[PDB]
C-alpha cells in the first residue's frame, strides 16, 4: 500500500487539503509539489489536540492554514464531525486557483468537491493502491 | 463526484472489515452490504475513547462488530498503531479468515497490511 | 482470480441494474446490496426465454424486478435471434427511463448491448455504469 | 460511450482467445487483429447449439477456430444448462492446454465462468487477460 | 510492462501520431485497426536521421505521414525538441478532414501540446501507457 | 487533459530513475521531487550521443546522474541503432542493480525497452514501476 500516486506537473497554485490524520499522507505530496515550481497552500482541518506537522510543512510550502476544531465532549463523535464538515466547507469557498488535492475522508471529500465544483478549479481525491 | 471505495459483491466468506479512525464511517455501508450478500464479515474499529461512532449501527448490520478504543498527538497515533497491529493479529490469530478490507490512513494500512501478509490472507484498500 | 465489477456502495437514488444474459448473474448481489444499503433499484433481465433465471431472488431482494424474456426464433439465425435481445432490451430501457426519473443506470452484458442501452440512456442525462 | 475491452498489440505468439455465449462477439475483431500483427492465434467459442456465430467469420481470420456446441435443454433450469457450458468450458480448455503449448490466453464471458477456466489456466503457468 | 492497451472497434478514420521513438509503439495499434476495419492515417514527426519504420506501416495503413524535422548541433537538445513540438501541432491541425479518433503515443509534452490544438475540434484523443 | 505519470510521493530509499532516449524529460521532476522528499535517487539517462539532454538539470537535483550516450552508426541504421541503445541499458542497469541495493526503480521509456529492463529487474528481486 503506497501513498496517492500524483502528477508531478507545474499545475500553478494549488490548495492541498489535508482532514484529520490525512495530513500526514499530503505533507510529502506538497512538499514535491512546491519544490517543482509549484504554488502550494496546505490546509490542515482536524480538532484542536490533533493538530500535526504545522512546523514541517510550514517551512515545505508557501502557506501552511490550520484550522483546528474543538473536540466537544459534549455531543456525540457524529455531531463534532459535522463541525469539521462546516468548518472544511467553509475555508475552501473563501480560499476562492489551478489545482486543489485532498485526503480525507469520503464524507468530507464529497463535501469539498460540491464546494470546488461552483468554480471550475479541478481536484484530485486520495488512492491508495 | 469522488464516491466510496469500490469493491466488489462476492462471497467471500469470512471478511475482517477494519476502519481506522474516522474510515469506519466508510467501512459500515460496505460491510452491511457484504453481510446482506452472505458474507460473515466482522468489522473492527480502532480510533480514541472519544471518537467511537456507528458502534450500534453496524452491530446490527453484522455478525461481530469489534471497537477498541485507545486513551503529543504523534506518540497518541503510535498508540492506535500499536493496538491495530495487536488486535488484527489475534483475529488472524484465533479463526480463519477470507478476506480483509481496510479503510484508513496509508501509515496505517501498511502495517496492517504487514501482519495481515503473514497469514496469506488477501487483502483490499480504499483505492 | 477474476472477481465481479467492484462498484461504489452509495445511496444513489433510483437505480436500474440491467442485466442481459448470463450477466443477470453478476448484478444479482450488487443490485440486492444496493437495495439493503437504501437505493430503490429495479433489476431488469433481458434473456431468451429459456433462460430466465434467478427470477425468484432478486425478486425478493429489491424493489422491482422486470424480465424481459425473447424467444429463440428457430427459424433464425442466432445472429438474427441476437439482434432481437438488443431490440427488446432497447425498447425496454427506452421505455423506463421515459416515464420515471432515475439516478443511476448499471449494466452487465455483451459489449455490444451495452453500446446500445448506452446511446439510449445518454440521451436522457442518467449516469451509466458498465461492469468490469 | 462503453468500449471493448482495450488490449495491448503485441506479438505475444500462441494465443488461445476464448469467447463463451455472446461473449464471441468482442473476440473476434481483437483475434482477427492479434492474428494479422503475427500472433498465432485460436479462438475457442463455447455456447449452446442454437447459439453458435460468426463462425465462418473467424474461421478465415485466425489459424483455427473451435466451436464447442452444447446442448440447450430448455426444460431444466437454466442453472443446469450454465453448468454444462462450465464443464464443456473447463474439459476443452483442459484438454488444449494439455496437448500444445500456449503463450497467452484472453477471454470474455460470464464472471463466473472467468473464474472457472482462470483457476485451470493459471495450473498451466500461462499468463491470461480478461475484459474490462 | 505491455504496449498501450487499445481497444478494436470501428471508430472510423482514425489518426495515429507517432512522436520520436513512440512510433515503434504505435505501428502494430495501426495496423490492426486498419485490419478491423478502420481508415487509419499514421503520422510520424521526428529528427530527420531517425525515420523508421516509414516501408512498413506505408502497406499497413492507407496513408502514413512522415515530418521529419533537422537535428541542430550548436543549440541543446530542448531547442530541437520544440522543432518536434512545432511540426506536431502543424499538422494536426493541417489534418483537422473529418476525424472519428485521434490517438497518439510520444513525449508527454507532446501530448498536452497537441491535446490543446485537437481539444479545439471536439475530436476523441487517446493517449498510450 | 493528458498529465505526466502520476507517481506517490513516499520514501521508498534509493531509487534508480530511469530515462530512455527523450522519457528523461518526464522523469526529472519525478526524481527531483522524489530525492527533495528525501530519497536518495540516482538517475540514468540512456540515448543517442547527440540526444542528451537536462544533464545539468538533474545533476542539481539529484545524488547521482549518469548518463550513457550511444553513438550513432548510420550503416545499421535506426534499426539496430535503438537495439544499441538496449544494449547499453540492460548493462548499466545490470552493474547498478549488481554493485548496489536499491529499493525500487523507476523507468520512463519506449514500451520495447521496459519489457527488456524489466526481465533483468526482475532477476534481482526489485520492485519496478512504469510509466
Amino acid at each position: 500500500p503506497l501513498g496517492t500516486p500524483v502528477p508531478m506537473e507545474k499545475f500553478g497554485k494549488i490548495l492541498a487539503i489535508g482532514a484529520y490524520t490525512g495530513i500526514v499522507e499530503v505533507y510529502p505530496i506538497a512538499k514535491a509539489w512546491q519544490e517543482i515550481g509549484n504554488d502550494v497552500t496546505t490546509l490542515h482541518v482536524t480538532f484542536e489536540p490533533m493538530v500535526i506537522l504545522k512546523e514541517e510543512l510550514e517551512k515545505a510550502v508557501t502557506r501552511h492554514i490550520v484550522e483546528p476544531v474543538p473536540l466537544n465532549p459534549n455531543q456525540d463523535f457524529l455531531a463534532n464531525m459535522k463541525n469539521v464538515s462546516q468548518r472544511l466547507k467553509e475555508k475552501v469557498r473563501e480560499l476562492l486557483w489551478d489545482l486543489v488535492f485532498m485526503v480525507g475522508p469520503v464524507g468530507d471529500q464529497k463535501q469539498v468537491f460540491e464546494v470546488v465544483k461552483e468554480y471550475g478549479v479541478p481536484m484530485k481525491v486520495d488512492l491508495h493502491p
